[PDB]
């Protein structure tokens, strides 16, 4: 069933709903609601999808889908698109503490990012996430449209039944 590779993130696979809250110096503030579901096909990775939407009457905000690789037990490579006319390659790490699991993942470590030609500048992003029983959170920084490397998305999410 599960590949030997993806036995550590286990803990991810099923789906996920909760809310968090985008922020860039070129923008105004805003709020989302997310959810993501992770599944696999019998492969050494995961499939992701994720859609985000207002809070207030649930239009359609961001989306991204792609998948988790684990090239060998203890690294990742992230490789996602985005509707916004964007592609992103995060490499990382993780490591598993107990009900904890902590990912850290970057374009900037050998990854990649693509730019359609309407696409906005986008040149780096940064992914922190924490898997703590049914609580999931990250943060995201992301380097982009002449601002440096800063805080761009957070959120929590919970595991749904």
């Amino acid at each position: 069933d599960l590949a030997p590779a993806l036995q550590a993130l286990s803990p991810l696979l099923g789906s996920w709903a909760g809310r968090g809250a985008g922020k860039y110096p070129t923008i105004r503030p805003f709020e989302y609601l997310e959810e993501v579901v992770f599944a696999h096909v019998g492969k050494p990775f995961l499939t992701y999808t994720q859609q985000t939407r207002a809070v207030a009457d649930g239009k359609p905000l961001h989306s991204e889908t792609g998948y988790l690789r684990v090239c060998r037990p203890g690294c990742v490579e992230l490789v996602l698109a985005h509707p916004s006319g964007i592609t992103e390659i995060e490499v990382g790490t993780y490591s598993v503490t107990g009900d904890v699991i902590e990912l850290e993942l970057s374009t900037r470590a050998d990854g990649s990012i693509g730019l359609a030609p309407t696409a906005k500048e986008v040149t780096a992003l940064d992914r922190s996430y924490r898997i703590d029983g049914d609580e999931l959170s990250y943060s995201l920084q992301m380097r982009a449209v002449g601002q440096p490397l800063q805080d761009h998305l957070a959120a929590v999410l919970h595991r749904q039944r």
